[PDB]
């Protein structure tokens, strides 16, 4: 094949277009009145020069033999532009350095540039040129008519794309990619860059004995072709693959036990996760969630709330089933009012080694207002080794709806950036730990906004991590969807106190995801 | 040697050392040198060296032959297909060998001797009559690679030769009754480029070591996803020759010397309470086979008796700094002292009164504190019993913690607990835990802590009627001090040994029975003394 011997590559930046279901397609708009649709994204000009500059010497003479045989017989790529393209590409930049640039244009000829390029009137001539040149890979960087006959031609052997996360006036769209011709085998980190998120996909057509040696040593009724797209995947940098691949670990390797519920888990012990909250916001992409209801659960919490009603008449439900009668009595609270949850994380943030009596009474200057310590502790002494938030109050722990699973939260600064690591003792993969990611997430940014800090990173350390036998059918489908890039979350930033928050000071932008799934 | 491939393979235990050491034994890899006793072996049967020999020695490469014949013929200027490794053995180490295991399956099988000839044995099976005739017999064999599979006189005589590529060297960690050794092996001549991990087979640690002499469209993307990649900290590369020049660092005493390597290397410059400096980081994870080892560090002299009688003093629920102090135990003898009660305005509290910590929190955790002396007696929550009954009689709860960060006490206790935190994890009869550490020293505490809560979970293990599977560390604020970063530089250039076992008294089965007689560390070999500062 052409494509394989002259090794010709599309390399695009794609944005989502003015005009909800999500696919590939969303990301789509290639320009707007002969320009880029944004102002400039820098990491992507950085990704793009990277990649259509970057050469490999020892790996040339390995091509040149392929291309002598097909024939019949410093190193550079060669980079080619639909006209439109060039005559969009400021004076200053062209042409691109580093690079073989050929031109494709019938309206003008060589005669009408002044620069080092090539020009050709049909791509059959890039064929012949590309035959009569030494050089290391081929790019393809744009018109839509460019793609379009390229793609039709089947002359790309991988589509470098990039997922510009953010919505823009287009008038040019990238050609909708045929699934059947073309599959994702790999997916970069997200970042932000210029006030968007962004990733780096890749399309596809479709010593070492002493390894050996110390590797001489080497469960479950999971079926190969149940993970098929997820173990196609060259590269899966997306952080959403730190959540999957702890799926994927427990179902594989995980160990069968009973537990208090009757279903029955997979579980091992012992995980981390880290999400960096200067990048993005580490919202799920490969099933739906909404956060209008953990949002409240912790506003709720940072008032020092234990009353369930609270959240009914939110229609937050999250604890309805731990306040009921028939739920207390089976915890032995049969004093216990309906929906009083007792002393549990609202309560312990705010008065710790306070009595509990009822969850109308008024706890005011009574036990240890942790919350108001450790935010006290990030302003007045931030190298402190002991900022540290506990719900796992021992003494209470019985008079609990129930014991808390998120046990702690220490928090870490540096160079004006806030981190916080969460422990979490019970980690129920398939429902709750979506929602716990994106909670201590929101966390984070609430305490760095009041102490004046930026967000860095949220650790999810997992004790206890458990998959229920009755999401084991709904995981293996989400395990084969590939993540969308992450939304942002903005914050008010007039807040300035952390029990000053409601829930319109909460946006998440550029939420992308896949279908909703019920995990039963 | 490089020519013919030829390797040095044997497995070495540690030697009765003639009733005399010095003061306190000296270890380096010569400690490791047992070969034979009386024709036989050191030791009964390890049966994981016999299935990595087997695999070492039988393993070969089809497709990387054409480069090893191609140097082979070109060097000296010049049928089955089934390409096989050389084996050589002296004649007493042939003698050996039970019948059923001669000759050596799936390889070619050679005999340096004087006094035997071909027509008593085959052509499968060659024999040579000197060292020279076996480089003539491999110039005219199909072979992956040529393995020297000893006898004492066979290696020294291959060595003192340089015929030897590289070692394949099992560390065996017991002693046995030995009469032949391997030779010294000279560190200016051979250098170790990989550890393995540490295994335990038929009731000793052993690991294996290495000594040497001294689609690729998705290789470009590899690059390409690394596009955005970073003195950062004043520290230089030759710093770290030995620790960066090891290929394979699968010894698990890696995990602790990774973390010191990443924090030395991209660490944040911090001040801090003491006012001494640190790099610091947030938040790693070790992990500790306990069925395997247990992994005291080997890298510098660690001492346990002082921990130990620290956490019986925990179980016994003790506040007395007192107690520790009149057994030399000094780990909390700063924290007791008037100016450190003081300065934590705790002005009305007894010198070595170290008010509710551990102990009291495990045991009592919610009741008043008043002294150190008062009867606590039936006051609290006794957490320590309350897991032990879970463990026994719950064992799939994930509410099994033992949790000594209490909000309300905090400011009462000479100082905030460092290791807020034990969960436990049951699981076909073995027990894990993971302890969470706010505030890791890794220099000085970490050692130290990574053994106290091994200990405590072989007592828990023992008490509950199960076998220790996994220690788990997670290291919150993970800190190098500034004066500890000479000496952590020396120490990541040290090469692990095999790690020690802890034996207990398999009699205690209640876990406020353990006393100071009933722990031992067996085999405890281990690089020279360290001060950190
Ligand atoms: N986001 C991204 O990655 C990219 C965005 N862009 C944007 O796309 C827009 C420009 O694209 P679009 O308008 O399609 O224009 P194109 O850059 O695809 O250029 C179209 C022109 O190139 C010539 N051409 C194409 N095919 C041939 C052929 N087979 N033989 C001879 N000449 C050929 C013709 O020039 P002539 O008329 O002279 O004959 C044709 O009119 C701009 O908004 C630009 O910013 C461009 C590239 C990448
Ligand atoms: N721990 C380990 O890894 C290993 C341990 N062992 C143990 O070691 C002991 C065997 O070793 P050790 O006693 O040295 O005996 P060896 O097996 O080294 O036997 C030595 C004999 O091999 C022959 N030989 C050696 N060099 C030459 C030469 N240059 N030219 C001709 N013949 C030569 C001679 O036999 P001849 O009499 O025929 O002249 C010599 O006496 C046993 O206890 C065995 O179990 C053995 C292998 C490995
Ligand atoms: N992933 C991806 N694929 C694409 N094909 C295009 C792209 C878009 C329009 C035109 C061109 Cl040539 C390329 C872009 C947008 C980034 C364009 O960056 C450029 C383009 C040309 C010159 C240039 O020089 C300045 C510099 O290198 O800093 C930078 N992104
Ligand atoms: N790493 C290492 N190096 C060494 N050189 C020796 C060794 C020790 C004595 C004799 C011999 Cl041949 C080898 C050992 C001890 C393991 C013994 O391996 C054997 C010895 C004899 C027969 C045999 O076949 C049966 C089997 O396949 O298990 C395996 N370990
Ligand atoms: O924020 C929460 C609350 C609960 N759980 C899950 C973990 C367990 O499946 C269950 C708690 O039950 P126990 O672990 O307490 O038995 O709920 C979470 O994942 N996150
Ligand atoms: O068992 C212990 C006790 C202390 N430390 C270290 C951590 C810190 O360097 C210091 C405790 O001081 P703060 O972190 O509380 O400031 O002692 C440990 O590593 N392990």
């Amino acid at each position: 094949q052409v494509c394989d011997v002259f090794d010709i590559y599309a390399i695009c930046a794609c944005c989502k277009v003015e005009s909800e279901v999500f696919n590939n397609y969303t990301f789509r708009g290639l320009g707007n009145k002969g320009v880029l649709p944004w102002k400039c994204i820098s990491l992507d000009m950085k990704y793009f020069r990277a990649v259509t500059t970057y050469v490999n010497e020892s790996k040339y003479e390995k091509l040149k033999y392929k291309r002598c045989k097909y024939l019949n017989k410093k190193l550079q790529n060669v980079v080619v532009m639909g006209r439109t393209n060039w005559e969009s590409i400021p004076k200053k930049f062209k042409p691109l350095s580093n690079r073989i640039n050929v031109i494709l244009s019938r309206t003008l000829k060589k005669e009408d540039f002044d620069e080092d390029v090539y020009i050709i009137n049909k791509v059959e001539d890039l064929i012949v040129l590309l035959g009569k040149l030494n050089y290391y890979k081929c790019f393809i960087l744009g018109g839509s008519v460019v793609y379009q006959e390229f793609l039709e031609k089947k002359l790309i052997k991988k589509i470098y794309f990039t997922r510009i996360n953010s919505t823009y006036e287009c008038d040019v769209f990238f050609p909708e990619i045929n699934e059947n011709e073309y599959q994702i085998i790999s997916v970069s980190d997200v970042y932000t860059s210029n006030n968007t998120t962004l990733d780096f996909i890749i399309y596809k057509k479709t010593e070492e004995d002493d390894f050996v040696y110390f590797n001489f040593n080497k469960k479950n009724s999971i079926h190969p072709n149940d993970f098929q797209i997820y173990n196609s995947l060259k590269y899966k940098y997306h952080p959403e693959y730190q959540y999957l691949n702890i799926i994927y670990d427990i179902m594989m390797n995980g160990n069968k036990q009973s537990d208090r519920t009757g279903v029955g888990v997979l579980s091992k012990f012992g995980y981390i996760m880290k999400f960096d909250l200067s990048q993005y916001f580490p919202l799920l992409t490969t099933k739906k969630l909404f956060l209008r209801g953990i949002i409240e659960e912790l506003l709720w919490f940072i008032r020092g709330e234990t009353n369930g009603n609270t959240l009914l008449n939110k229609n937050v439900r999250i604890w309805e089933a731990n306040g009921t009668r028939e739920f207390l009595d089976n915890r032995k609270l049969f004093h216990r009012e309906v929906n009083d949850l007792g002393p549990i994380y609202g309560f312990q943030w705010r008065h710790f080694g306070a009595e509990y009596t009822n969850m109308y009474d008024n706890y005011e200057n009574k036990g240890v207002d942790q919350l108001k310590n450790i935010i006290n502790l990030i302003k007045n002494d931030p190298t402190s080794r002991r900022i540290l938030l506990c719900a796992w109050n021992v003494k209470d722990l019985d008079q609990m709806a129930l014991p808390p699973c998120h046990i702690l939260c220490q928090f870490y600064v540096f160079d004006g950036k806030l981190s916080c690591i969460m422990y979490q003792r019970s980690c129920d993969l398939g429902l709750g730990v979506p929602f716990n990611i994106a909670s201590y997430s929101i966390f984070t940014h609430m305490i760095a906004q009041v102490c004046n800090l930026q967000p860095a990173q949220f650790i999810h350390v997992l004790g206890n991590a458990h998959v229920y036998n009755n999401h084991i059918d709904s995981l293996k489908i989400q395990l084969n969807r590939i993540p969308y890039p992450f939304p942002t979350l903005k914050l008010n930033p007039d807040i300035k106190n952390i029990e000053d928050f409601t829930i319109s000071d909460f946006t998440i932008q550029n939420y992308v995801h896949h279908e909703k799934i019920s995990m039963d």
